[PDB]
């Protein structure tokens, strides 16, 4: 019986990523990672507009590595620890649903080698027990996101689900993240914990080879930019929907249904979004399939926002955060009022 994580999912209208912030890689080890990226200094104003629009649910990806100290502890600096818990308290402090992650450890130690299992296990644990102590106290809305897109970058099957080694080692990791948390009590006695495949892929291989754990209160998070070429830029990518792709979303679904939602496991798609390619009506109408889609059986989804929409790069951005005011009210719209 996981019906406490579905009540608690229920909550939720539709979630958003505070993309490319404390996730961001430069600076080293110090709080100006943040704004290495060239975003600004998330604020208590940035989450309330969030909240706001609609988005009650926030998550907040982080990226450890730089912020740690030698192995074995892994310490966290705590100029890290701190800032980061100043930013979940943002969203604690509008009574937000919160996800909590590590994120881009896989530019660093994350490397799926399988006949490294202990090490990688060992460091994600060291990390999680210290992130657990901090938030040890923070209620129920608070949720921890193990991995993000756990994989072996440069690898064939980098974003194909990866080798069945490769998934047994994302099981042995998902138990460590799991463990390790637990055994430090308190509110994370039955905290959500949100486990994922290989490369949050959702592939039937994928799923097919997902351990699941008898521990009750967790999810299982994946990530859909579904369809890729509609979504991203790329050679054959393309910007108009029409519908005659929606089953490449339907088809994807019917795998996560078959393999999660149909046995009565929670299943959280932590990620998704549509790149602006000047081409509202369209995302508007893709959002109507793909949300929908999720919308058939409960299923809450978090929208990236990197806050890149006028600029170069991959122009997921919604709010812009220094005006706090949306690029796209259309797109926006759709996305929280999809219900
Ligand atoms: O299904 C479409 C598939 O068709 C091929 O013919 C095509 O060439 C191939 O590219 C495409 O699969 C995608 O390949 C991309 C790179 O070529 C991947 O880009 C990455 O997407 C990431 C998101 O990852 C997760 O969600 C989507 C899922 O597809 C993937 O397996 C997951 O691991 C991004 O984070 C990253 O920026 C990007 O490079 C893409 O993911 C493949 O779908
Ligand atoms: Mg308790």
């Amino acid at each position: 019986d996981r019906s406490r994580v579905f009540d608690i999912l229920s909550n939720i209208n539709i979630g958003w990523n505070l993309g490319n912030t404390l996730d961001a890689t430069g600076g080293g080890n110090s709080v100006n990672a943040e704004t290495s990226w060239g975003n600004p200094k998330t604020t208590q104003e940035i989450v309330d507009t969030v909240n706001d629009r609609g988005f009650n649910a926030i998550r907040i990806p982080v990226t450890f590595a730089n912020h740690l100290g030698p192995a074995p502890e892994y310490t966290i600096s705590a100029d890290w620890l701190a800032r980061v818990k100043e930013v979940v308290d943002y969203a604690v402090n509008d009574g937000m649903y919160i996800i909590l992650d590590t994120h881009h450890e896989t530019n660093y130690w994350l490397k799926t080698d399988p006949n490294n299992e202990a090490a990688l296990c060992e460091e994600l644990a060291a990390i999680w027990k210290q992130l657990a102590e901090a938030f040890k106290d923070y209620d129920e809305k608070l949720m921890f996101e193990g991995m993000n897109e756990p994989r072996m970058a440069g690898s064939a099957k980098e974003w194909s689900g990866g080798t069945p080694a490769e998934r047994k080692l994302i099981n042995a990791m998902n138990k460590a993240f799991i463990d390790a948390v637990r055994a430090t009590g308190g509110n994370n006695a039955d905290r959500v914990l949100i486990i994922c495949t290989y490369g949050h892929n959702s592939d039937e291989p994928t799923l097919k080879d997902l351990e699941i754990p008898s521990d009750p209160n967790i999810a299982v998070a994946l990530h859909t930019y579904t369809p890729y070429f509609f979504t991203y830029v790329a050679d054959g990518s393309y910007s108009v929907w029409n519908g005659s792709k929606k089953n490449d979303i339907t088809w994807q679904y019917n795998n996560i249904k078959k393999y999660l939602i149909d046995k009565g496991i929670p299943v959280v798609i932590t990620e998704t979004g549509a790149q602006f390619k000047e081409n509202t009506e369209d995302i508007v109408r893709w959002i109507g399939d793909y949300v929908g889609t999720l919308d058939q059986d409960g299923v809450k989804c978090f929208i990236w926002d990197n806050n890149i929409y006028h600029g170069n790069g991959e122009k997921f951005g919604l709010l812009n955060r220094s005006l706090l005011k949306w690029y796209n009210d259309d797109i926006v719209d759709a996305y929280v009022n999809h219900a």
